[PDB]
């Protein structure tokens, strides 16, 4: 009954489809994947431009004293002026090279002479083309500067701005609906708890996890253990326009667990048991919204750790696939254990760790190392605290010694890792 | 005159100060650093809770047929009912254990008997405490679940919700003002460019870079090469409440470069020349806003590459330090070059690369590898395209062969790295 994680992931990958592209403004494009190629409408620079503050010269003149016939910093400066042999022009970095000049001698290789007509001493012999950016040096006209499937970061925004593109065709992020289930739950605003009550922590945790993925959230609240109630919430969520529904709890054993029977009634359940610790009751379904698009549903396990681990392993790549990422899979690295860890005898375990890069990983060479977050019980959300990786432990039941190597899934921005 | 990058960074670190903490809502706390410890007001679970769907029993009774005297799923279910020797109670996962029961036998190790009073056959001999979470098992009452200086991610939001904390004391992000300088610039909305004009790309690039750091941006636009004009913009920016001002251009040589003289007049310039390629004219200053707080100013170089490299190396750790990060420094790793690279003979170079983790880094062991983004000229923003690292090349002027190892600064979320 329990399918391997690799199979469950292949099923999710084959079912999930990229969202239709949209047109957004320049700053709305940040973080999104391009759905069109971007072409430069003009060259960069669009005019021969100086690399230095100095003088535009005729290289063959060589060292000597010359009159300064114009000054060129921007725009129309020096328009219609020709730098002929025996003359020079002052230029600032980025200034347009006047017609006739063929090199720039930086100001450090010159000296101003006299005082009232402007004259300069060129102190070196330069070569044609020195310290000039030719037209199209950096970007040629009609070059493809960005391509469909490329994710937009800060330099890509810079390239869009360079090319004068301020309305961009991209793949959008999915809209995600989230609900919690359970008669024992109370809102996280609750003070004193009554007997048999706990605060709903999964919903806020998932809202935050989805916010970190840059998706709009639809918070559907706490749903009680009543089939008709959950049916109504799920039906309205499916017809609301969301792309993904996340539930937690009420998906495994127990006589008031209605998520799985409702997903089986409303859509197609691809799996409901995965060979993994934590996360074995994870349920994945596809529901058709009536005209009419597809909605993906993840029936996440109720235990807090299980809920977040399943989100990290299955929901994150699904969000990325819907958002057009060509490489949605998580970064996996190899690392060395800083302490001994016992694997499970039946299920491959995703053991929470805090990893860091060290100059010596224990073997004399630089590498990542990992520390366990401690007890791994699925009810213990403190085992996720500060965890930036999931160690992929095989189902051997053996104690993996300190210094041994394992594969690890990196789950939090690797560029925000705390240094050793 | 050119100070080493390590010295420039130490100066910035010593001058930069953590911002005063504020109180925010639960979801506004995501991404922020805690400025208080968080204590659990009650235990998790706050009642003895079942780990399984099954029956709460007296362990010493052993296998046998017993009447089901109550059912417990949440809240007050089973309140006042005592499970005595010779009786059992049905329980769902998370349900409160009735008084008198001391173990749970999961439903798979039982069978329902008869049909009309409820009776069950317990098929195993269990042990006291099996499949029960004692009060405080996961979190003890008054335990510190989160500490001052801890960054809040999704699991931390979950822990805040668990503890009923929905108003959180955190360090805020800095507010950042951004402007571009130059008579040659036009807005990125411009179509056909006139002679000697280019689109302003640095400002949008920096707005995006600051957005990626989760800071509010104040966009001050294009400023022309006029001392009084820039003075007015800088003066108003300083008194606006921002914490950081970023300029680009007009900071090195040239007779219409007013950023450096204005920073020297209005505040204290700590350095204006750094021994690095690109980025050597980087200028750093502290300005006092009149009552009255300190404002940090970075006079970034005008060349697009230089502008973003300096942002990545100097501004990012400054943002993080202001936002209370205890480890603001960028992740540095060791990696192997996939192609030969020529270092500079005078300045240590921050060479743009696209890095990835490989199962074989070329030496037979897993590791990061790097490819150059190509020509590294500072006017060529295409050299930043897709770059996720800066290779730290020493100032040797030698060709570093393919297969050699270098240090690299990771500049983009390592958990969003495209896999090999
Ligand atoms: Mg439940
Ligand atoms: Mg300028």
């Amino acid at each position: 009954e329990m399918i391997p994680t690799e199979e469950a992931l292949r099923i999710v990958f084959g079912v999930s489809k990229r969202l239709p592209p949209v047109i957004v403004s320049l700053y709305e494009a940040l973080g999104k994947v391009l759905a069109e190629d971007i072409r430069a409408p003009d060259p960069l620079p669009p005019y021969p431009a100086s690399v230095k503050d100095g003088y535009a010269v005729v290289a063959s003149d060589g060292p000597g004293e010359y009159p300064v016939i114009t000054e060129s910093r921007a725009g129309n400066d020096g328009l219609g002026v020709t730098v002929t042999p025996g003359t020079v022009a002052y230029v600032t970095t980025g200034g347009p090279i006047p017609d006739g000049a063929d090199a720039v001698v930086q100001v450090e290789d010159t000296k101003v002479i006299g005082d009232e007509s402007k004259r300069v001493k060129i102190l070196i012999q330069t070569k044609k083309g020195t310290d000039i950016r030719r037209v199209g040096c950096d970007i040629e006209k009609d070059a493809t500067v960005l391509t469909t499937g490329e994710r937009i970061g800060a330099s890509e925004i810079g390239l869009l701005a360079t090319a004068g593109v301020t309305m961009v065709k991209v793949y959008p992020m999915p809209i995600v609906a989230i609900l919690s289930t359970g008669d024992e739950l109370v809102e996280p605003t609750a003070g004193t708890l009554g007997r048999g009550q706990i605060r709903d922590s999964n919903r806020a945790m998932l809202v935050a996890a989805v916010m970190q993925q840059q998706c709009k959230v639809v918070d559907l609240g706490i749903v009680r253990d009543d089939r008709k109630e959950l049916e109504k919430v799920l039906d309205e969520a499916v017809s609301s326009g969301v792309d993904i529904i996340l539930t937690s709890g009420g998906v495994d054993m127990g006589d008031r667990s209605f998520v799985k029977p409702l997903l089986e009634e409303k859509g197609k359940v691809y799996f409901s048991k995965v060979l993994m610790k934590p996360g074995k009751p994870l349920t994945f379904a596809e529901i058709r919204a009536k005209p009419g698009k597809t909605v993906l549903a993840f029936g996440l396990p109720g235990n807090p750790v299980s809920c977040l681990v399943c989100f990290n392993i299955f929901v994150v790549p699904t969000i990325r696939q819907l958002a057009g990422w060509t490489s949605p899979h998580p970064l996996r690295v190899r690392l060395r254990l800083q302490e001994p860890i016992k694997s499970d005898p039946i299920r491959p375990e995703f053991h929470r760790a805090i990893i860091k890069w060290k100059d010596n990983d224990g073997s004399g060479t630089p590498g990542f190392v990992a520390e366990s977050t401690g007890h791994q019980m699925s009810s213990r959300l403190l085992s996720m605290r500060s965890a930036n990786a999931l160690l992929e432990l095989p189902a051997t039941g053996n104690v993996l010694s300190a210094g041994s190597s394992v594969s690890a899934i990196i789950v939090s921005d690797i560029s925000a890792f705390s240094i050793d």
